[PDB]
């Protein structure tokens, strides 16, 4: 028993991290097969960032300007191209440590592990969720750009995020591995509105099920609710509206604990209306929304 | 910016994980050089666990009874010995993926990453602290025994914990890599008292400094306190008494933010006496004690 904010083991990703330097800018790249992926802003100086013309800036660069280093060994760049906000540096050597991998665009509300890196070196790993507003609340300092988010299914690493920037509000923004930003963000030093964020209701319900499985049941009550009534409360408390698709995804956890989804919804409604009253659920004094129903099942059945 | 409960990258540890089977029991082992380390209770059946005579149980085992598997390849056991609560299985092959490593006995209140494993396969990684009462609050299911806790300093992995058991209270207990239990625990299925636990005061102060560095300052106030006065409040709220050694370890964070340690102590005293009042600090609605002052400095300066 026990339930923790668990990251995927990062080994397969560590073997893909490289350092990319262009001019005076150094950040991280992801080396898969014979391509290194990195944020295109590696080609900007600090002054270029107000409003960079990336197509023009990239035209002044040649393959020999992109210094790619994997640990201590230097990679030979034989091509470069910009795809949305990422650069693809073709190298003459396929990464011998390339795992089975896929590039995926995750949905808001889904979770992933981030391997935070500096100068191509892994610093740490943490699990987070993509907020409904397409930002992530990470831990990223200058030089962390190019760090990636991923999930693993057996031996296949699905890369879903590459880190690009910190908005003036301290929240984080990045792209899929085809360089498409999640959300409305652009890779320029300008104030940018992140939309209204909401709490990921299906994740909070999943975590309440994780709580019951792991011994915490104080919040269970004698009530039930309906999707309509629960969504009125979800509206008031800035929670994502619950749908039958969300209810279906909670099916396995509802079957495992014997607590109907709408009965768990009534517990959540009471917690929203009354708070925790100085109590905790799985070491938390707030309603946790960074575990999907899949994460709860995977953690509770010990999937390797 | 941003502050997360970050684990060390687990790659170097993943390469050391093996599956050890003895009879009908399977758990994890740590393969370093030509030795595999695992909990001695791999030699018990479920019935042996009430009160096992480990010396007698081990006498009925030969090297050929310990099945050690690294991924798909089988290791040849050429020796076995019990050291406290761990077995050391000498194998004929040194692990080619053995990193630079040390075995260390951590102090209560220190933190470490756990790589949770099942059948020799890594499932996830999370950071936790050794409680003042020598238990850990992990996420461990049947078969997770043998999973290890560690810290990394550049390229050296200091292994500090090997998981042995879950107490009837749902908390976790384990040993150092020489098989000495942390705390009063014994590897037998019997009810065992974990001592009175306390909150790790120096860690909460470190995390309050991490909060200030990362933009959260609502809790800062116009007051100060003394070690004596703060310790009266620490006593009442079951916090570890603060010493000048703790104050010295917070020196770097006090110098970085310009907030004297006793002034941060007055903020903590007000938070203890009045609560958060429905507010949060770094995404938490309670006072976090799983970040040491070293973790805060390391996270805030991007150490790889
Ligand atoms: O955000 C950036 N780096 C970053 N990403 N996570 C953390 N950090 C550092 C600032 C704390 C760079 C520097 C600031 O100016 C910009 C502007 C646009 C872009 Cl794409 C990147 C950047
Ligand atoms: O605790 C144990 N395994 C374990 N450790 N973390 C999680 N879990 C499973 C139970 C949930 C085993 C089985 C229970 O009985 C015992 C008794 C003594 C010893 Cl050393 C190990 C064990």
């Amino acid at each position: 028993s026990g339930f923790r904010k668990m990251a995927f083991p990062s080994g397969k990703v560590e073997g893909c991290m490289v350092q990319v330097t262009c001019g005076t800018t150094t950040l991280n790249g992801l080396w898969l097969d014979d391509v290194v992926y990195c944020p295109r802003h590696v080609i900007c100086t600090s002054e270029d960032m107000l409003n960079p013309n990336y197509e023009d800036l990239l035209i002044r660069k040649s393959n020999h300007n992109f210094l790619v280093q994997a640990g201590n060994v230097q990679l030979r760049v034989i091509g470069h191209s910009m795809q949305n906000c990422v650069l693809k540096l073709k190298v003459d050597t396929a990464n011998p440590k390339t795992p089975k991998y896929k590039f995926v665009r995750i949905q808001p509300g889904q979770t992933f592990s981030v391997l935070a890196c500096y100068n191509g070196s892994p610093s740490g790993v943490y699990q987070c969720a993509m907020r409904p507003n397409f930002t992530i609340k990470g831990s990223f300092l200058n030089g962390s750009c190019g760090s990636v988010g991923f999930n693993i299914d057996y031996d296949c690493v699905s890369f879903c995020y590459m880190h690009h920037m910190e908005l003036p509000t301290g929240v984080h923004a990045g792209t899929d591995l085809e360089g498409n930003f999640y959300g409305p963000f652009v890779d320029r030093q300008t104030a940018q509105a992140a939309g209204t964020d909401t709490t990921i209701t299906v994740n909070v319900l999943a975590w309440l099920y994780a709580a019951v499985i792991n011994g915490d049941r104080w919040f269970l009550n004698r009530f039930t609710t309906t999707l309509n009534d629960f969504n009125l409360v979800a509206m008031k408390y800035n929670y994502e509206p619950l749908t039958q698709d969300h209810v279906d995804i909670l099916g396995p956890l509802s079957a495992q604990t014997g607590i109907a989804v709408l009965d768990m919804c009534a517990s959540l409604k009471e917690l929203l209306q009354n708070g925790m009253n100085g109590r905790t659920i799985l070491g938390s004094a707030l309603l946790e929304d960074e575990f999907t129903p899949f994460d709860v099942v995977r953690q509770c059945s010990g999937v390797t």
